[PDB]
């Protein structure tokens, strides 16, 4: 499975995930699924942020904590929105929310819920993606255009049928149910 997610993701993707792992004292040729899903989840919010028009949003996972709550801060101070408990994904400046986003190997719904109450926001946007072409969204308001959603969408359901023709899959599934 290392080496299946060093072959899969780009180079700054996989760099990003290692960092996020350390920072977190998960080691990634351990902790091989966690590795694969951190890649997947940045894959999928750097994705989302090139489907808007060109300034639409701030991109705000997969930097530095600190330097992370700087902008965050920036966007409030400057908007007048609510700042979040948790480090969100994205800033939309066109609808002028916070995004979170989730990508799971269970049932969107029950992914949505778990995130929900998690941030308590009436203010922060949420938007889920599966493995299997599900998408879930707050108000389902599902901000992008539909192609936008259905690359990402195509490109998940690749990242399962790739993991599945090695026999990695089973576990991948399994291993997010182990965690919750
Ligand atoms: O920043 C995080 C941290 C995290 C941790 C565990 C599971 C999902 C996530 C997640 O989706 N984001 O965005
Ligand atoms: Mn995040
Ligand atoms: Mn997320």
């Amino acid at each position: 499975m290392e080496d299946f997610v060093r072959q899969c993701f780009n180079p700054m993707i996989v760099e990003l995930a290692e960092k996020a792992m350390k920072e977190y004292g998960e080691d990634p040729k351990i902790e091989t699924n966690k590795f694969a899903a951190i890649c997947t989840h940045l894959e999928v919010c750097f994705m989302y942020s090139d489907g808007g028009s060109k300034h639409r949003f701030e991109i705000i996972e997969g930097r530095d904590r600190t330097m992370a709550w700087t902008v965050v801060n920036s966007i409030c101070n400057t908007t007048g929105v609510e700042k979040p408990k948790f480090l969100p994904d994205l800033y939309d400046y066109k609808e002028n929310r916070f995004i979170e986003i989730g990508v799971t190997r269970r049932e969107v719904h029950t992914y949505y819920l778990e995130k929900a109450n998690k941030i308590k926001s009436e203010e922060t946007h949420i938007h889920i993606f599966s493995f299997t072409g599900e998408e879930m969204a707050t108000k389902a308001d599902y901000t992008l255009d539909e192609e936008s959603r259905a690359r990402i969408k195509t490109r998940l359901f690749t990242i399962r049928q790739e993991m599945a023709s090695r026999g990695l899959w089973d576990s991948f599934r399994q291993s997010e149910r182990a965690a919750a």
